[PDB]
């Protein structure tokens, strides 16, 4: 997150760090106790028996006793199409069900369909770069929703009148908007936070059926 604030410590109680050896690379959504939704492109390409899962965590740098740490059981695809930059989400199954406190919480998503206008305000947020390097504390972002320069197959946002975005290691994290998760962080254009090209989430409110599906 380039332009961001620190959160207040677990204010986003389903906000999922994925992690290698360890280190940050991903963030995600818990949308059950036992499923995580992040981003397709963040687990191409990678060892999914590696992963693992951190929930309830803050400050990345610390020894956090808020902290469970899952494995991940299984993957769910939707059609994941890099090229054209389409379906950027995938399910993680875990090997096991998160134990639901102040510390960990089930997100809340859109009803299937449901779009989001030109201007509605909403919360970007992640361990991504900066600037520098990755963020050791949660960041968060207040952000816009434009649909200019992004394709109905995207939602898209916008910081107005000085440069600010996700970045790299924001990749499969949650856009909150009116209390609901809308987004998972795509893509970028025009470098992080070029304060011209909107970035671009995962539509999760197209998604919603696939996701009940599969959850229950
Ligand atoms: C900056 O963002 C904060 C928080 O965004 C809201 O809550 C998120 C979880 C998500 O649901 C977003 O879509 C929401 O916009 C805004 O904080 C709200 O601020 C209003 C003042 O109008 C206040 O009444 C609410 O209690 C605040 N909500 C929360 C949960 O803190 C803030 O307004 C945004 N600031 C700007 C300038 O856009
Ligand atoms: C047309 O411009 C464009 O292609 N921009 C990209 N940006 C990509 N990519 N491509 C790559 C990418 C490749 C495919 C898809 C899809 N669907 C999404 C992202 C990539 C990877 N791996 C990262 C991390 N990112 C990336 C960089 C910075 C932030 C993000 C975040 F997801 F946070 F938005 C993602
Ligand atoms: C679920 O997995 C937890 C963490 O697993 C750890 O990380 C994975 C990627 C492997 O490296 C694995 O060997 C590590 O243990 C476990 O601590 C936990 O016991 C598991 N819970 C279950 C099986 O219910």
């Amino acid at each position: 997150i380039v332009g961001g604030r620190r959160a207040r410590p677990h204010a986003w109680p389903f906000m999922v760090s994925l992690q290698l050896r360890g280190g940050h690379f991903c963030g995600a959504t818990l949308i059950a106790p036992n499923f995580v939704m992040s981003a397709a492109h963040c687990v191409a390409n990678v060892n999914v028996r590696a992963v693992r899962v951190v929930l309830g965590a803050h400050n990345l740098s610390r020894r956090e006793p808020t902290r469970q740490v899952f494995a991940v059981q299984r993957i769910f695809e939707n059609g994941y199409d890099p090229v054209n930059l389409l379906n950027d989400i995938v399910i993680l199954q875990l090997n096991g069900s998160a134990t639901i406190n102040a510390n960990v919480q089930v997100a809340q998503l859109p009803a299937q369909g449901r779009r989001l206008g030109n201007g509605v305000q909403c919360l970007a947020m992640g361990w991504g770069l900066l600037g520098r390097g990755i963020a050791s504390v949660l960041q968060e972002l207040n952000v816009t929703v434009v649909t200019s320069l992004c394709r109905r197959s995207n939602v898209c946002t916008l910081v107005r009148g000085r440069q600010a975005g996700v970045c790299f290691g924001d990749s499969g994290s949650p856009l909150v908007c009116n209390g609901l998760i809308h987004g998972i962080a795509s893509f970028v254009r025009g470098g992080c936070a070029s304060g011209l090209y909107p970035d671009a989430f995962a539509p999760v409110a197209q998604f919603v059926n696939w996701i009940d599906s599969i959850i229950q």
